[PDB]
Parts: C-alpha cells; sequence; structure tokens
C-alpha cells in the first residue's frame, strides 16, 4: 500500500465556490483559489475541482480556473467536469491542472481514457465512477445521477482499468450528500477487481467514515462540506488515522 490520501474536493461555478466556506481567517471564503491554498498549507493531500459552470462560460472559466490554482498550489490538484473530449482534457492539463477526471464522456465514449493517456500518461486519467443500488445490483450512473446505464459496476471498473485510466473516484449515489459515512460495501466490492487506486466519495460525515473507508480497500478519500464548514478539522483527521494505523503524510 502506499500512503493513504486525503483529497479536498471543490464545486465551483462562475470561479466561485458554491455553497461558499466557513473559514473567517480568508480574504474571500468563496475564493477557490485562496480556499485550496489554504487546504495545501494545512495538510490535505490533494485538491479536487468539479466546474457547474454553464457554457458559454465554462470552457474559459475551467482553463481559468486551472491557471490561477497553479500560481497558487504546489500540491496535486484535479479537474473535472463536462469533460466531453481530448482536446479540453488536454488544455487543462496544459494549463495546469495534474490530472482530468472524466465520468459520463468515457462511459460514452471508453476509447476517451485511452486517448488522454496516451499523450499525458494513466497518472493524468481519473475516471469518476458514480453507482447506485438497483434491485441488487450495482449500476453505473451518468449525467450527474439521471441517467442509470444499465451498465454493471464490475464491468465498467474492469472495463476502466483496461482502457488505460490511472485511478477511480468511486462515488457511491447511495450515500452522497447524507454525512452517513462512505459506502464501505460499495468500496469492498471494487477493490478486488481492480489493481487501480480507488479514490472514496460519498457519505463522509466525521472522522471514523475515513478510517471505515480505508479499511475498505480506499487508497484515498475525497470530502467536500465536512471540510468547508468545518465539521472536520484536516489536522484532527489526519492524527485520528495515524493513531490508528492509517498509513497518512503528516
Amino acid at each position: 500500500m502506499l500512503a493513504k490520501r486525503i483529497i479536498a474536493a471543490l464545486i465551483v461555478k462562475d470561479g466561485r465556490v458554491v455553497k461558499g466556506s466557513n473559514f473567517e481567517n480568508l480574504r474571500d471564503s468563496g475564493d477557490p483559489v485562496e480556499l485550496g491554498k489554504f487546504y495545501s498549507e494545512i495538510g490535505i493531500d490533494e485538491l479536487s475541482f468539479w466546474d457547474i459552470t454553464a457554457s458559454v462560460e465554462k470552457r474559459k472559466t475551467m482553463l481559468e480556473l486551472v491557471e490561477k490554482v497553479a500560481e497558487q498550489i504546489d500540491i496535486p490538484f484535479t479537474v473535472g467536469g463536462g469533460i466531453h473530449d481530448f482536446e479540453t482534457a488536454s488544455e487543462l492539463i496544459l494549463r495546469g491542472a495534474d490530472k482530468v477526471e472524466i465520468n459520463t464522456a468515457a462511459v460514452e465514449n471508453p476509447s476517451l481514457i485511452t486517448q488522454i493517456a496516451q499523450t499525458f500518461g494513466s497518472q493524468a486519467v481519473v475516471v469518476y465512477i458514480a453507482a447506485k443500488r438497483v434491485d441488487g445490483e450495482f449500476m453505473v450512473f451518468t449525467y450527474s445521477g439521471k441517467k442509470n446505464t444499465g451498465i454493471l459496476l464490475r464491468d465498467w471498473v474492469v472495463e476502466v482499468e483496461k482502457r488505460g485510466a490511472g485511478e477511480i473516484v468511486l462515488g457511491s449515489i447511495d450515500r452522497l450528500g447524507t454525512k452517513s459515512g462512505y459506502d464501505t460495501e460499495m468500496i469492498r466490492f471494487v477493490r478486488p477487481l481492480t489493481t487501480l487506486p480507488i479514490i472514496a466519495h460519498g457519505g463522509a460525515g466525521k472522522m471514523e467514515h475515513f478510517l471505515e473507508a480505508f479499511l475498505a480497500g480506499a487508497d484515498a478519500a475525497k470530502a467536500n462540506s465536512v471540510f468547508h464548514f468545518r465539521e472536520i478539522d484536516v489536522r484532527e483527521l489526519k492524527e485520528y488515522l495515524k493513531k490508528h494505523g492509517v498509513n497518512v503524510r503528516l
């Protein structure tokens, strides 16, 4: 096992952190660049930016975001979504992003994974897999949970690795937003199907959820509002995890 990673996820729109931040020490607590800079200073391992701008502004806003973030931070960052083709992924990586996160366009064109990997390496290619239980099967969902693709999680995972992806963000639509814990059953289901790093996403509410997700086989854990609304202190979380046997970077 490589050291576990703790990832702060920021939802951004029109250059702003959606829903903001409770950090009163910051000049603009809704500024994604200063928010991410703060995170890198207090021990977050990577950032993840997820843009929900509506084009015509999207493309320019996302490039501008990555340009500004890369000015200010030293730690790895990922950008997504609405990433639909190689040209879009490529400009974002070139402008400063370490990795891109793709979901819907990867499901609809799995060779998109391979096109990007062929130029930027597998490590630059994160596949976000959103899944949910449907009649007792884990099914893959696209379009921000709007579409049941009818594809089994089991099959998609294996395919994603085969096409050349470097990491899988495993999102549980069953736990997303709930603060009730990571979907450790989903993680344990995926763990033996792939040699790729698995990032848990969806469900974080307290520090113990992270320990549970790492026991399940996650390589990393991503969270949003528990960090921004300061329900979990990043330093406390890492101390907590190290205390209980987790190999985290301190």
